[PDB]
């Protein structure tokens, strides 16, 4: 009756789809990260409060524009409205900040038909016209062929090369040109560098801010990650990288950007223009598959509920858009403009919530839960073992929570890889851990302020029991349910071993 | 290499996924029909023909607007531009012809006389609905005129009350006799003649009023291939529908649109009752709760497949392509979620009816869908469709999935069948074949209704029957040979599934080879 | 490239045929419950011994001949050779002793041999002269169980007739002797559920301390609910394994199999009863709901026949033991092969060779996906423990899944998931360690270790204990990882801990 | 309620199992074929008659006995009891003749000089083998002759010598010198192994040359090649059968361990597969036998290969008239695992109860396969299936999910070569194969395939393609009708080709009878 279990029973997928019923009210708990971009409509700390109790669980911020001073004060007002709610350890939610970098990029009425010359000669850089375009990447001849399409301000654009200091280009799709537009080469392997120098002093003052996680743009091979990894340092070393994948390159080589990566953006705005607009839905399902197989966090952005920067209610295909980035298997889905300058930021981050619960209690996860374990390779690690069997343990009685006791996260990580149905309370005293963790669909986090005990197994125990109370606290569960509980048989990590299943006191 | 069959072979959803190629191009065919609604922006004969071209399948008309005189004009363009294209038989494509009932509608009057006017509601401020007429044309930001002259009996204080696709929100603050006075949540722009949902109400307008009646006799009369009947709410209701349309109507489709809870809850004896349904996720968001509406699409259209009735999902798909030339990453993202759900249609409305860019929006849709229908894991699937149907003492159920099991095998380049009535290929389609199912009827309206089912394509075969009955089979089926041909479905040497009947009842498969 | 792991990998279960490997040799352990018959030919305390290390897990008593006085000192036999090892706590064994009811009969009479029709009197005046006229029965009621056209047969099937008095026609003749065996197929036969003789038998068997009663003869869960009664508080802890043997039990198996402990497939019986060719239909369907519902059933009779008069058994014997094994079966058991048969010893170690090779061919991918979905989703904490030590021993390939179990009951719910890992149910109950035996997968020790006064070292001491004896019977090395069960608390029911352990 | 169709719709195997039902009753027709060796017990006019109407659909000659006049007359009267039945050809039934070969086999000698004297060995005792043709004639308790010249070269001391179907154990210029490890009594031309030892003897030796070449002479169905090691083997058989002998079929027979090795090239160089599980039990240990049969069930299922299930199966009722659990169980196993004959041995050759066997494996077969779970057979083979733009396979697999649909009571196929017919039975269907042919060669080497029902069509072939067409159908139509696999008003599937000759099915009818 309740979170969708008759369709949970049902042996077929289209019988589970008969069974979904709008009249099943999901449980409390939501599964699914919400990041929001920070801007001029949510940057006070009377409003980041608000997007906290509405369900924010990281801030983004966009570098693309603004000043560090700027970005400085934001992040800091994301903290005092965090803060805010510190008294209260057992209600207190964690909030992550994340960097997102503004990347490579290539910078500058047309009819149809007409002929266009790109120039590298600098001699144009400010007398751009109907008849010569001066451009800023100076090996783009190096990549381009005759016969390449260049799309120009953000895809309104397009043009055909037809002779290869210059290039000659017919008009394909034609428009208003201006000062400064964007340009995107689809198909081309773009040799810019994997950061600008602007990201690299960018990404420098991340690690003085202390920021959670870098969402690094414009990546398109392992080496990148890489470079990006290089800068961050010795220093950031724990900031966590998420890859976002832009273009056609990214695309097809992937699996070793994933596995270089601590992460996956579907960044699908600037994706549809690198590729046909019809072909992104399988972009995003083949890397959140990909990254469900792996067990690394996947976002899914831009555009999610966009009709919302200017009303109060999304549109029919953004509701969907949503619930079905949750049901492809999404760890996080992403607000930008929708946060960041619209009318209605608190209505998006609700609908989000909303939207992603009842998105969470509609999963298979008979299936889900079977193709996982299937594909998971038998290994010898007994966190592994561990946590799958926590997940399975969860499923045959229904519990109220997992409850992980994790010092780097990586324990609470493996068991959210399986998809259970159950909240993974993650039990940290690490504030950077606690921060992260919400990279990953299922996990609470939540920081554990108690000194440490001085008999180790009564601490153990105290984290427990901090864990119940906040479940008990946010009603996942009450006293009497049956949760599932994993721990380690000595201090530090990469010795969780031990499942059990306890009464909630 | 192509239509995602690298995926197709994969043992797993998981893997299926992960297997999804974005350089792995789609066939030229598309299985899922494409319904636009007809208004100023597509009326003309020269931009129907347009429409026809960018792959149109299905004209609606929108009865909760424009008088009988207008709708008749708009059917006999249609018809004209479908027309054209009759004088190459190979080239025609049917076009069906669909009839949208205003049904229980509540609407609100004219702002200060005008159509156009708008007036600012602001938060927190107090609006009065009135139901006396001498305000029918004098709405404003004070009062509000609506046409539900019952509204007082079935509010209360406290009912929030929802303006212009429920974008502008009130709450009764006080109830009166033939009054209400409310307190505005949502504030907005108030424009002339919007609908209004009462979600906490028990409505109690006739589910086929007069005007209805009056408009579903005229269908009848303009011979329209299907009516989508609005706001239905139970099995009676559409049996209502039903009678008026009569035993001379009795061929036409009726497709009820789900829009609110009550149709929900009672869904399973709507279908029933129904030929096919419409998910009308424009109303049904704002009747239950937004954050629901995946929920009921999903279980509607898997109940549709699961009964082999038609289901379509409507509205909002490409609802920025009104304004914009490009839809977004959402709406584009919805599109393919229809198909891979299930849906035998899709539907644009403002962005064909009034929009800036129907065409584009048109040739969006046929876009996504051809690359949804390829992305589709047909493995599980077709072992689901065949699990969960009955074996039957049916020798056409049999050969249909037969023919289905036949064209995986052979990858063919589609399934071929010959029907009078239609229901031959509607039994393929239930089965959810990768290859597309050309039917070749002789009957027009079976051609036109067949664009109700996924994967039918219609062709229409004008030639006189042959003496020879096997010299008619074949006739028809190079027929299909030679639009399969020409539309790049598939070339000589491919192999195609042909469906015939034995002697002079569809009961004979036959794998032959395209000449 | 051992214990079939290649073929374990395969997406069908046709590719595992495909993989099943003759050079892919099996693991040390064997896990289906080996029951023998014990008769003159296994009886003598150095045959026992021989018996112990040939694999035999159940010695069987069939009390359908035999003195208490006989069965006594086979009893007092079987435990001497069995407490020969008993010094090496680490590498005994425990033994488990079963009796088998003589159960419900019909006889006929003595004979004044004879070789058309036939009458069937109940007339105690033709009780000392039968012949081939008149035959006298002992089963009063027969002409309330029977009907015109209702076959009758004599002598374990040998001969056949067709139907208080009745008059019958013989439809397969033979030689016709005295006291023979009488079924009636398809009839609902009013017998007591337990005889005369049963009942002293019965009380004989609680006197002897033995582990538990297959129950003959098995039509109604009634029956079973009667020998549970017979046996009493005294005999409370005795498992009851029903045996089936005819139509109606077949058709009443559900209520049967919630009365009962476990069950017995005892086919020879139940090929009279019902048509040979479909026996092997109710032992498919026997063996699926016993699985489906976690409690231990046994295979059994004509195993491996010939080896009776044989060293070696034929192709078909071969392939019924390991077919028994790949299609559920808890335990395989011997009659005559092991009780008369000039080949004992040999008998034993092949059902052993076999039953190991089968357990490796278990297609567990499939086996263990489909265990689950049938699993109920319930609140029990143990039920969800042992789901996820199991879970957790296939996706770590573990040396073992070790259960600290004081009735069995924590052992028994892992069993019912079909680990390939051996089950080692530590216990220091000597009766849960020769019960145990019932259950596919688990190797039971009894740890005699005194009670430490801390109980958490009194835990670990016997996961210590169950180490020793996997390292010694080479189930595991130092470093391997297992998986370990215990509880909150002292006393059953508390089974709560799941912990993956690496080998000291 | 029948043909176990409860269990047919359960979700899980597991439930499947649960769901077997010895109260739902089979369908008449019995899919397996059941080959018979024929010898003293069932070799008359007579007895053959009965074993046909009982079931028998192959007889099989052992040629390790017997003279070529003997298997002559054999086959002269297998003939003679088969056409018995052929003036009404609805009712009669095809009988294929199979040429089962000596091949490299080992034999004692002589005891006594008798051929049916014995000698009961003592445990423990001393025994000689000797290769010196002195004591060929002259076995007994201490002297025993082999006929295996080579055998000192390829075995060593300490090896193990076993005899007469490795129930009797021993231990080691032209002799040995052994102990008797397992006794019993020792009787004449007893066959030998040596299970860790690699003989040396021809493939195909002059002695099957003859055999071979009588084979052809005699119109032999197919050859049981006995001992194949390797795909050379099976090449050297083909060859010597020729072009003469190029429609004969080859079964290769697995009854050693190199054989299991090596037998991917085994089964494609062959027409089909016999388990030989007599030998294959001795040479390699008895507990693996039940892996090397479903590996190679298994394997030739993938390939759409004939695989026959062979000795022992109801060995106890070579000396009474019910079988024991253990051979009711074997047989419905080897059905289970996805054999497509069963094979009698003793049972049918020398046994006192040959009809009673074979009328025991027609019983045990048809509940078996009703108590296949199709639902996963089905699916996996379609999955494992090559995927190809061949006509014929497509049109093959979609009746087959046809009859499925319909639960059909036959598939009707018209095939020249067979080969149609084998594509349907490839996929496994419930549905009796009624494969209507005029080649009388086609009809009898159909039995090696599962579900395939050969009909032998008489008529005369029609001017009109089309009415000679339907004349067949109408042919299956009444032996289906006449054996009760269906009655009018049932739906049966009909598959047909587009012009006549071999390769041409395309066509697949859903019709009811009339």
């Amino acid at each position: 009756q309740t979170q969708q279990l008759h369709a949970a029973m049902a042996d077929t997928f289209l019988e589970h789809m008969c069974r979904l019923d709008i009249d099943s009210p999901p449980i409390t708990a939501r599964n699914t990260g919400i990041i929001c971009t920070i801007g001029p409509a949510s940057r006070s700390v009377e409003t980041l409060k608000e997007m906290i109790k509405s369900g924010m669980n990281v801030a983004r911020l966009n570098f693309s524009h603004g000043t560090h001073e700027y970005h400085a004060e934001t992040i800091k007002n994301v903290r005092t409205a965090t803060e805010s709610f510190a008294s209260d350890p057992i209600l207190y939610r964690p909030v992550a900040v994340a960097l997102d970098t503004k990347g490579p990029e290539i910078r500058t009425e047309l009819k149809k038909g007409a002929t266009l010359k790109i120039t590298l000669d600098n001699a144009y850089m400010e007398k751009c016209d109907e008849n010569i375009l001066w451009l800023d990447y100076k090996n783009i001849c190096k990549v381009v062929e005759v016969g390449s399409k260049i799309y120009v301000d953000d895809g309104l654009i397009s043009l055909q090369v037809k002779q290869k200091d210059f290039l000659v280009t017919e008009v394909e799709n034609g428009g208003s040109l201006g000062s400064k537009k964007g340009v995107n080469l689809p198909g081309a392997a773009v040799d810019l560098p994997a950061v600008s120098e602007k990201d690299i002093q960018d990404l420098k003052f991340g690690v003085e801010q202390d920021v959670d996680m870098v969402f690094a743009s414009f990546i398109r091979k392992a080496s990148d990650v890489h470079e990006v990894r290089k800068v961050l340092g010795e220093k950031g070393k724990n900031i966590k990288i998420i890859s976002k994948i832009e273009n056609h390159e990214g695309v097809r080589r992937f699996d070793e950007i994933l596995e270089a990566s601590d992460g996956i953006m579907v960044a699908r705005g600037d994706l549809g223009i690198e590729i046909p607009a019809e072909k992104v839905f399988l972009a995003q399902k083949m890397m959140i598959g990909r990254c469900n197989r792996a067990g690394k966090p996947v976002i899914c952005a831009t555009q999610m509920l966009e009709s919302m920067i200017k009303k109060p209610r999304p549109t029919r295909a953004e509701g969907s858009d949503v619930a079905n980035a949750v049901l492809d298997g999404a760890d996080c889905i992403m607000l930008s403009g929708e946060t960041a300058k619209g009318d209605y930021p608190l209505e998006a981050v609700r609908m989000q919530h909303l939207i992603a619960r009842e998105a969470e209690a509609a999963i298979y996860h008979l299936q889900l839960f079977e193709e996982l374990r299937r594909l998971a390779p038998i290994t010898s690690d007994p966190t592994e073992a561990t946590a799958v069997g926590a997940v399975e343990a969860s499923f045959k009685c229904c519990s109220g929570a997992i409850i992980v006791l994790t010092k780097s996260g990586r324990s609470a990580h493996q068991v959210a890889r399986y998809r259970p149905r159950a909240p993974i309370i993650a039990v940290t005293r690490n504030p950077q851990t606690a921060r992260q963790a919400h990279l990953y669909r299922g996990i609470f986090p939540v920081l554990c302020k108690d000194p440490v005990q001085e008999a180790w197994a009564e601490d153990v125990d105290l984290r427990v029991n901090f864990a119940m109370n906040v479940g008990k606290a946010r009603g996942f569960f009450k006293k009497g349910d049956v949760v599932i509980v994993l721990t380690g048989w000595r201090p530090g990590s990469g010795f969780t071993n031990t499942m059990r299943v306890v009464p909630v006191p």
